[PDB]
């Protein structure tokens, strides 16, 4: 055996980039004009990024409330990317809005500015959610992916952290599209994407030919956590770690079958950690503290979104159409 990995590709969406003109998707001949910052005066500070610092602001002119994301200029590149992304799903469904793009005049860093999002903090917010609430923000992110995908983009940095949700107005915003990605058929991606623990398998074993269905996967460990209050779900201390937690849960079989449906060559550091383990019953992680966020609808839809084979997983639009989004 030396023919090297199988290739794969989307099941849906799969050549919209390819039908659609260079300009689209080119996004390094995307030229960017960089307003004056002078209108935002900036309030708080909300966080800071490895390439970023976040603000909340005030824009001037209108009396309004903005976020203004400051970014580090360590790729020019990066930055052209994710500004052409930004602008492609502007004002699409549950997409955060990018309002601007500025510059200080005296640093000239690159800023963006965003609509402001009322959020509390999942740590805070996700224990008083109740079955209901967790079947009509899934189905909110749900309807930002579809939009993305059908557009052409994986976010592929899904995680609570970029969901913003202003849960006394009912609002939900996907946000930080700053690892965001055009899918090409057949193109092979740099797998150091996603937080460690939404990671996907297909990235822990190297597998570069990934698409949308590496949001699905992220969905899916977001979802476990919500249902069975267990954050994060599978928490690996490492890359090669965070496949033993997931194999844990999934089982060692059906990740032999997976990596031999790819034939992709798992790496030797997995030899002595992963061991052998049976595949769990999803009823499992059941108990007294989140038995009422559980249903048998609840577990099936997990079922069908946290699976190694990528191309095996529900789409967004499927996602859309299960039983478990009935009573929303
Ligand atoms: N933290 C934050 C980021 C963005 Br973009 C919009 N609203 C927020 N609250």
């Amino acid at each position: 055996g030396s023919s090297g990995p199988v290739p794969s590709r989307a099941r849906v969406y799969t050549d919209v980039n390819t039908h659609r003109p260079s300009e689209y998707w080119d996004y390094e001949s995307h030229v960017v004009e960089w307003g004056n910052q002078d209108d935002y005066q900036l309030v708080r500070k909300l966080g800071r990024g490895k390439y970023s610092e976040v603000f909340e602001a005030i824009n001037i002119t209108n009396n309004e409330k903005v976020v203004v994301k400051i970014l580090k200029p360590v790729k020019k590149k990066k930055i052209k990317r994710e500004i052409k992304i930004l602008e492609n799903l502007r004002g699409g469904p549950n997409i955060i809005t990018l309002a601007d793009i500025v510059k200080d005049p005296v640093s000239r860093t690159p800023a963006l500015v965003f609509e402001h999002v009322n959020n509390t903090d999942f740590k805070q917010l996700y224990q008083t959610l109740t079955d209901y609430d967790i079947r009509f923000y899934m189905y909110e992110i749900l309807k930002a992916l579809d939009y993305c995908h059908s557009m052409g983009i994986m976010h592929r940095d899904v995680k609570p952290h970029n969901v913003m949700i202003d849960h006394e107005h009912r609002k939900l915003r996907l946000i930080d599209w700053g690892l965001a990605e055009f899918y090409h058929p057949g193109q092979e991606y740099n797998v150091r994407v996603a937080s460690r623990y939404f990671k996907g398998p297909e990235l822990l074993v190297d597998y570069q030919m990934y698409d949308y269905s590496l949001d699905m996967w992220s969905l899916g460990c977001m979802l476990a956590s919500m249902i069975f209050r267990k954050e994060p779900f599978f928490h690996g201390h490492d890359n090669y770690d965070q496949l033993v937690r997931i194999a844990k849960v999934l089982g060692t079989e059906d990740l032999y079958d997976y990596i031999d449906k790819y034939n992709i060559e798992l790496d030797p550091r997995f030899n002595d950690i992963l061991g052998r383990h049976s595949r769990k019953r999803w009823e499992r992680f059941v108990h007294s503290e989140n038995q009422h966020l559980v249903s048998p609808e609840a577990l099936d839809f997990l079922d069908k979104l946290l699976r190694y084979d990528h191309q095996s997983r529900l789409t967004a639009r499927e996602a859309m159409e299960h039983p478990y989004f009935y009573t929303v």
